[PDB]
RNA sequence: CGCCU
């Protein structure tokens, strides 16, 4: 059920197939990338980095192994960018470095968040900026671009067709119904495209093992409406930098109450006030202010809106646990945890809500309160998006090996036949030929380790 | 299930 020990190098690609070989974010999550081939050409979905399991000095950041395009990065069409999260762009300055001419082709927020990350690289990107609707044609690639709900505005899916067929790439999404934009994961446009026929479909599986439905994002307002209801003093809540929709439900509420917000730390700070000029954050007029200004405010008209909810030592959240910031944590403080846990920071997470315990805030967060909804399709959305799509193949992604098994099984559930369900790894070869998806072997796809410089 | 600075 998983490929063979030794898969040898791939054979030559033929006439008219397609290949796809994901060179990141399969049976771990993170440094999502998709390498699609026709016709001596390349496409590359997505390139992001991956954060270490505790790792010190020496590794910050692990990339995808570009080894197997690195001598053929004159074939790139484009780099697709299905949304502004660091685990699907944080690799592209690396890639860029190699070949500063690819352009970059995504939504008006992921393009504004990697041109600001490219620009501390002193790299200005070619660029083509795309909306759902919208088909172009990128060398060989036929792409045509979709809405997907997800936990940071603006992401997409893509429909790739060649004359191997199509191809569709979910990105990241779920299926909020009630989303605080309007904008729905396109169920018409996906049902569209089955019916013209989709012959391959690589779907998010980060999710598939948790059963039923994800909650609508919107019924987080309630809780938060609780809980600033019943502060007496300051609320700190803290959450991730991209979450536009979460931190556009923290300002509603602190409207609604009476309070002020600032903003703190320096991706929240940034990310904000791109959302904001861009309008994708709705602020009303007198609502935020500088977090110099808090001082002068009586306790009970103050929120802080910050960086750290994964226990990141160096952010915002951390340095309040270990009594090393500006803002001093005081009896009676409320400290919201508006995040997930990822898996794996368990450890600095409870370091941080102990911290905070400790100096006397009552501290709110998914272990005690629904201040959190995930961001992925969970195994009931992922069964209405398969019986919508009917995939003629079926290729789980963004998953560890749990995740891409259960998502194959959901997909076998549907009535996708058990050997058009191909599980692969990093750096295996699937090719697309006569309508089959086929492993046809792998390539280089070890981990690559960055300091800034690499 | 994506940082943070
Ligand atoms: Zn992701
Ligand atoms: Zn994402």
């Amino acid at each position: 059920s998983h490929p063979h020990p030794e898969l040898g190098r791939p054979p030559a690609l033929p006439k008219g197939g397609l290949r796809v070989t994901p060179l990141g974010g399969l049976g771990e999550i993170g440094r999502n990338m998709t390498v699609f081939e026709y016709g001596g050409r390349l496409l590359i979905v997505d390139c992001g980095v991956l954060f270490p399991e505790e790792e010190q000095p020496g590794i910050d950041l692990i990339l995808p192994d570009f080894t197997s395009i690195r001598d053929r990065l004159d074939d790139i069409e484009g780099i697709v960018l299905t949304h502004g999260h660091e685990d699907h762009i944080g690799g592209v300055p690396f890639l860029l470095r190699e070949k500063p001419d690819i352009p970059l082709i995504g939504s008006k927020l992921t393009l504004a968040l990697i041109e600001a990350k490219l620009q501390e690289h002193r790299i200005r990107p070619y660029t083509l900026e795309v909306a759902e609707g919208h088909r172009e044609r990128v060398g060989p690639f036929d792409c045509e671009f979709v809405a997907v709900n997800h936990s940071i505005p603006d992401a997409l899916a893509v429909a790739i067709r060649t004359p191997a067929g199509m191809v569709v790439h979910t990105g990241d999404f779920k299926m909020d119904q009630l989303p605080l934009d309007g904008r729905l994961t396109d169920l018409h446009a996906f049902a569209r495209l089955s019916e013209e026929g989709i012959d391959l479909l690589l779907a998010d599986s980060t999710n598939a093992e948790v059963p039923g439905f994800v909650p609508p994002e919107r019924d987080i307002s309630n809780v938060l409406r609780q809980v600033f209801a019943n502060a007496r003093k300051r609320i700190i809540v803290a959450s991730f930098a991209s979450h536009v929709h979460r931190i556009q439900q923290i300002l509603d509420a602190a409207h609604e109450y009476g309070r002020r917000v600032a903003f703190v730390g320096r991706s929240m700070v940034r990310n904000m006030g791109i959302a904001r000029d861009l309008g994708y954050l709705k602020v009303p007029p007198g609502l935020v202010v500088d977090v110099k200004t808090l001082d002068d405010l009586p306790d009970s008209e103050v929120v802080l809106v910050c960086t750290g909810s994964q226990g990141e030592p160096m952010a915002a959240l951390s340095r309040m646990a270990n009594r090393d910031h500006q803002i001093r944590i005081v009896n009676g403080d409320t400290v919201i945890l508006a995040s997930s846990l990822i898996p794996g920071n368990e450890n600095a997470v409870y370091r941080v809500i102990n911290g905070l315990t400790r100096w006397g805030a009552n501290v709110v967060h998914k272990g005690n309160a629904k201040v959190h909804v995930s961001g992925h399709a969970s195994a009931g959305e992922l069964l209405y998006f398969y019986n919508i799509c009917r995939p003629k193949n079926l290729m789980p992604v963004h998953g560890e090996w749990r995740h891409l098994r259960a998502n194959a099984e959901l997909g076998a559930l549907t009535g996708v036949p058990h050997d058009r369900i191909v599980i692969a790894e990093d750096g295996v070869v699937v090719d697309l030929v006569e309508g089959k998806a086929k492993i046809t072997g792998k390539v280089q796809a070890g981990y690559v380790y960055v300091d800034g410089l690499s």
